[PDB]
RNA sequence: GGGAGAAGGCACGCUGAUAUGUAGGUGAGGUCCCUCGCGGAUGGAGCUGAAAUCAGUCGAAGAUACCAGCUGGCUGCAACU
């Protein structure tokens, strides 16, 4: 705040916040959002719940972005994929930086087709498969293709928005924008709680258990993810080696998160896209069994947090063992000459870290399951509302923090 | 040539550093050359590894056991194995 870097950054980002909440209070034309936010009131409304957390609050209101930025994540996941079975990406992802710009492009481009087909399919098969129910405007080809455009200028202005933050400021530009989009919705909460509160519809004593419960699991997580294990390794004697003396670390340390969203973000596209693709029709068929099994997995149901919990336990194992690599550590080790008591340098230093993170991200990914459980069980016992819910908390309180870790790093790193 | 191992004396363990194992010994990966091979040069990872010096430490005793010359002076005879 003190620093005029910092600062410009901070109204930029801010100011960036300022255009995406303006461009995301605009309604897409012919489409009324008022019998959409009627509709959202029934128990059909309630599966598309969780797909409009991230999307900012701006999926009710129908504005330039329908999926917000989840298609760029799926995009992402799409690529990584064919990265993964396809061995042509995996050569081309080897030659270097250059390579890297390729990916990009069709990752860009990948999410720029996805927003493409998901407009067709969103526009053309829910709102006239009744048809006309929800809107006036007659099931033409001048709606489709209007909707497509739309939903695509929105997507891709929203990438740039994604870009700008990124390049032009500090931290992710996809991060602060659901990060925002999500805070957004807890005023209005905070305030229709305490408008209600006075009417006798809900308990004061109840908030106030409800907010020490946030404060207390915040307090918790904020313990945990500074939380680390640190490696007491004393090196070296015999100073004519040219090696020593150091004047380096003297301990590893080992951090149980890494910490990022990524993990939580690509979950919640995987475990949430059956639940969108099957959305697409309300009544039909996909009343008797695509929204049955659109009601199998619900915010409200135990069965949807397990298995969001499982997979929330499996991306961030996978993200935490991916990111981390033993490899480098252990080269960096070598060539320094730091030989660990406990040990001998070689691959079986790098046998014992995996074997640490092992038994360490496990239970990490065991609070964490525990942290995300909590707030559904409170949620049915005292009657909170749904921006409360546990994904959410998770989702603002890793962005703050790593954040918040990327200003102390880059702050450091302008000390000395 | 010998006599001579003459006689007589000195250090000797362990641990650390000089060097997280040195001097040497071996010689991978790589790059180059080739009359292209079980080739040549470069190359130094790994591996092996004395000796010494300095500092410390234990014991009555460090060649701690088994192992492993008694030595010197005069003379007879036979040169010698």
């Amino acid at each position: 705040g003190g620093l005029g870097e910092l600062k410009r950054r901070l109204l930029f980002v801010i100011g960036a916040l300022i255009v995406f909440r303006i461009g995301s209070f605009i309604p897409i034309p012919g489409i009324d959002a008022a019998v959409l936010a009627k509709l959202l009131e029934q128990q059909r409304g309630t599966i598309i719940e969780m797909f409009n957390m991230f999307s900012g609050g701006a999926l009710s209101r129908a504005s330039i972005f329908a999926l917000g930025i989840m298609p760029y994540i799926s995009a992402s996941i799409i690529i990584q994929l064919l990265t993964v079975v396809h061995p042509t990406l995996a050569e081309i992802k080897k030659e270097g930086e250059s390579g890297r710009r390729k990916i990009s492009q069709y990752t860009r481009y990948g999410t720029l087709v996805l927003a493409i087909f998901q407009s067709i399919g969103i526009a053309t098969g829910l709102p006239n498969m009744p048809g006309m129910q929800g809107l006036v405007i007659n099931p033409g080809f001048a709606f489709y293709f209007t909707a497509v455009v739309s939903l695509v200028t929105g997507t891709m202005f929203l990438m740039w928005l994604g870009e700008q933050i990124t390049e032009r400021g500090i931290g992710n530009g996809i991060s602060i924008i659901i990060f925002a989009g999500i805070v957004a919705g807890l005023p209005p909460a905070i305030a229709h709680t305490i408008e209600q509160a006075r009417q006798g519809d809900l308990h004061f004593l109840v908030l106030l258990l409800v907010a020490v419960l946030v404060f207390a699991v915040t307090f918790f997580v904020v313990f945990v993810e500074r939380g680390q294990r640190r490696i007491v390794v004393n090196y070296a004697k015999r100073q004519q080696g040219r090696r020593v003396y150091a004047a380096q670390s003297t301990h590893l340390p080992l951090k149980v998160n890494m910490a990022g969203v990524i993990p939580a973000i690509f979950a919640s596209s995987i475990i949430l896209f059956p639940a969108t693709i099957a959305s697409w029709f309300g009544g039909g068929t996909g009343w008797n069994w695509l929204t049955t099994i659109s009601l199998y997995l619900q915010p409200g149901q135990p069965l949807y947090v397990l298995l969001y919990a499982s997979a929330i336990i499996f991306f961030c194992f996978f993200y935490t063992a991916l990111v981390f690599n033993p490899r480098e550590t252990a080269d960096n080790l070598k060539k320094s000459g730091a030989f660990v008591p406990g040990i001998r340098p070689g691959e079986q230093t790098a046998k014992y870290i995996d074997k640490v993170m092992t038994r360490l991200t496990l239970v990490g990914a065991l609070y964490i399951t525990f942290i995300c459980l909590i707030p559904e069980f409170m949620r049915d016992a005292m009657k909170v509302p749904f921006y409360f819910g546990g994904t959410s908390l998770l989702i603002v309180v890793v962005v703050i923090m790593d954040f918040m870790a990327q200003v102390q790093t880059l702050m450091m790193s302008s000390q000395y």
